[PDB]
């Protein structure tokens, strides 16, 4: 997939600003969450307990966000920007800004009540793509790369899908050998996608279905994009 240029361009215009936006939603959402971290059972009771009004806030700001600035896989790639030179000079000075605009897309992807958090899918892979650097942040995100897993095959009206299109559709690659060409270094020496094709499979095949609870899902997720953000991902 292309980032379309001009779009990306205008991001680089209104990063700072949306920015602020964003990191605004995300602590009212984190102290919302703070208040109610066992009534909170599902996603559709953090839809509730937010209220109809923040939530239709919080989807229209992340439209513009995607329409405007050209988001089709619905965040930020360090991944695709590190890797193509015309993005990396766009944005190689921005990488703090870009870190918050994707904790929102990560945090409010909590509220999709299929189960399928296509967005906080995209985080995690784009983290493990991007990490060549010495990290036990790794481990973190192979971790919660489990879990949805497990959230996804958990949830039996979400269809069967194999493991390539379980990866692909979330990210702005084509084939699974593309990765190869985009990734860090433990992508290919940890022979990572191996490891998730086989996580994929085998908990599609198992009657356990050991999902965590919610509010211990959120709260690793958002323990995750906070790490995530005091990272430095341009190279
Ligand atoms: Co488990
Ligand atoms: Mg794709």
């Amino acid at each position: 997939s292309i980032w379309d240029i001009e779009k990306a361009s205008l991001l680089v215009n209104d990063c700072q600003n949306i920015a602020n936006m964003a990191e605004q939603k995300v602590m009212m959402v984190s102290a919302i969450f703070s208040e109610s971290s066992k009534d909170i059972v599902n996603p559709e009771s953090f839809s509730e307990r937010l209220g109809k009004e923040t939530v239709k806030d919080l989807y229209e700001f992340n439209e513009q966000l995607t329409t405007k600035y050209g988001l089709e896989f619905r965040t930020i790639f360090f991944s695709y920007i590190r890797k193509y030179d015309a993005y990396w000079c766009l944005f190689e000075d921005l990488e703090k800004p870009l870190k918050s605009i994707q904790f929102f897309t990560g945090l409010i992807d909590l509220l999709d009540n299929t189960n399928k958090h296509l967005t906080l899918r995209s985080i995690v892979l784009d983290a493990l793509l991007s990490a060549d650097e010495e990290d036990s942040f790794y481990g973190d995100a192979l971790v919660l790369f489990e879990e949805l897993v497990i959230r996804y095959f958990g949830t039996d009206s979400n269809p069967s899908i194999d493991a390539s299109e379980f990866i692909l559709s979330c990210l702005p690659y084509t084939s699974l050998d593309a990765l190869n060409v985009v990734c860090g270094q433990v992508w290919k020496s940890q022979k990572i996608c191996d490891f998730l094709k086989s996580t994929i499979g085998n908990t599609s095949n198992s009657p356990l279905q050991l999902r965590a609870s919610f509010p211990a899902f959120v709260n690793a997720v958002i323990h995750f994009l906070l790490e995530f953000k005091n990272v430095r991902r341009l190279e």
